[PDB]
């Protein structure tokens, strides 16, 4: 099927994009470009890899819809950044039955082409991912998640990156499952994207412990292997390529992620790219959370 050669692709495409963001560290010039602010970031690394995973799937599926964060000019592209392999063993996978008839044309990808790119500036490397979501008719489906640095201080018997995928019908892969220990509250937030609303949402929940991390994808690892029960975000600034692949990979495995008022996310062509209410995830025990936020900052953020 399209679908999930379209995945075993964006499996091997995400990997060379974490080759590249390995490479840029390597070589010791990360080429930053501020943005809007100190802490909105562009690298080497976020362009080459930018290039390399719409060149790569443009070049595939010529009529599939991709939209990735970094606006760049259209130039040349360097033609050893494309990716033409794929990974078999994705394609053993049978596709599920409602997906087995999309056509290209009608499909989405939401690509963040280094997610953490701050952490990524101050040596945080753990905390940066590719991100390559999927969607179809607005819904989230599929996902690839490439963690270059994943074991980056495990030593030196440990293998070096990692790739998780998942499509909704068949699950997720690339990770061991685990929950926080029973009646902890571990919330997961911003590191350096904090301000008063943020921290005022974190301390209604009544945290035994707070994570201060950077990148979306990484917390929402943190849910999947049960290093934090939530993720609590009561702000805008995260875009919808931020969440894509991620709702993808913890839907998956039966959690849960939404605006800050419970709404879902939506995924379709010209939906509006700020996820302006912010993000609220969690692996399980949706509610305890969902319920504490205060009226008082979902008043502060509308979608
Ligand atoms: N105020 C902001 N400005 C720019 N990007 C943001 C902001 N807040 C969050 N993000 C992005 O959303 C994702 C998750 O944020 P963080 O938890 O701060 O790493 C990262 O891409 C951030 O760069
Ligand atoms: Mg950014
Ligand atoms: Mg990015
Ligand atoms: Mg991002």
């Amino acid at each position: 099927t399209v679908l999930m050669r379209l995945v075993a692709s964006a499996y091997s495409i995400a990997q060379k994009a974490g080759m590249i963001v390995r490479r840029v560290i390597a070589e010791g010039d990360l080429g930053i470009v501020e943005k809007t602010c100190a802490t909105d970031l562009q690298t080497k690394a976020d362009r080459l890899a930018q290039m390399s995973i719409c060149s790569s799937l443009a070049r595939k599926f010529p009529k599939l819809t991709i939209i990735g964060e970094e606006d760049l000019p259209s130039e040349e592209v360097d033609q050893e950044l494309i990716e033409d392999s794929q990974w078999e063993e994705i394609l053993k996978q049978p596709c599920p039955s409602q997906y087995s008839a999309i056509k290209e044309e009608d499909l989405v990808v939401w690509v963040d082409p280094l997610d953490g790119t701050k952490e990524y500036t101050e040596g945080l490397l753990d905390n940066v991912t590719v991100l390559i979501g999927i969607a179809y008719e607005g819904k989230a489906i599929a996902g690839v998640i490439n963690q270059p640095y994943y074991n980056y201080e495990a030593g030196p018997d440990a293998v070096l990156g990692r790739t998780i995928w998942g499509v909704l019908g068949l699950g997720a892969f690339g990770f061991q499952l685990k929950e926080v220990p029973a009646g902890k509250h571990i919330i997961t937030t911003t590191r350096s994207h904090s301000n008063k609303l943020v921290t005022d949402c974190v301390a209604a929940m009544n945290p035994d412990a707070v994570l201060r991390v950077g990148g979306a994808g990484n917390k929402i690892i943190q849910l999947i292997e049960g290093k934090a029960s939530a993720y609590v975000f009561a702000s805008p600034g995260c875009k919808k390529w931020d969440t894509c692949a991620p709702e993808v990979i913890l839907h998956a495995v039966g959690g849960k992620l939404t605006d800050i008022h419970g709404n879902v996310l939506q995924y379709h062509k010209d939906v509006k790219h700020m996820n302006s209410a912010g993000v609220l995830a969690t692996l399980r025990n949706y509610d305890y959370y969902a319920s504490r936020v205060p009226e008082s900052i979902k008043n502060a953020l509308v979608p």
